């Protein structure tokens, strides 16, 4: 069972802390987005366009409980897994860490290089908002431990999280 299944909206910073975290415990980084192209040989997109959105969910579903149950190390979720109430289902007693940003923090975070964001129009940062209101509550429902990531360096995120993952020395028994 993973060490950690990470979970958050685009600009949490995700990617980063999954690498950042596998790569201080020592364990192995499986991305269930990626997996699901690796599985099936087609793009996120292409299925989507071609199964329709519930075919997708089911896919994800089988995916991520395989990854539930044969991955012991750090597990990055994607972005709209927790919609699927069987999901949530299978996330019930994993350590399921929720890297929480606020819907502005995200907006200035999903930005882009460019220096003036506004001058897009409205459009984008407001379908960020409502991504935001639709997934954080499914987020802070499957959370077992919540990480407030705002204007906090990926190196804090992962010791704060580190310092709550803690194993104790096996004792001679055990052993
Ligand atoms: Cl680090």
């Amino acid at each position: 069972a993973p060490k950690a299944v990470l979970v958050g909206l685009p600009g949490s910073g995700k990617s980063t802390i999954g690498r950042r975290l596998a790569k201080a415990l020592g364990v192995g980084l499986l991305d269930t987005d990626v997996a699901i192209e690796q599985r099936t040989g087609r793009s996120i997109a292409d299925i989507f366009a071609t199964d329709g959105e519930q075919e997708f969910r089911r896919i994800e579903e089988d995916v991520v409980r395989a990854a539930l149950a044969d991955h012991d190390g750090v597990l990055s979720l994607g972005g709209g897994a927790v919609t699927s109430p069987g999901v949530r289902a299978a996330l019930a007693g994993h350590t399921v860490v929720y890297l929480e940003i606020s819907a502005a923090e995200g907006v200035r975070r999903t930005g882009g290089n460019t220096v003036r964001p506004l001058l897009a129009g409205p459009d984008r940062a407001e379908k960020y908002r409502a991504l935001m209101a639709k997934r954080a509550p499914l987020y802070r429902r499957v959370a077992t431990m919540r990480v407030d990531t705002n204007r906090r360096n990926p190196g804090a995120v992962v010791r704060h999280i580190l310092s709550r993952l803690q194993v104790p020395s096996p004792s001679e028994a055990a052993t």
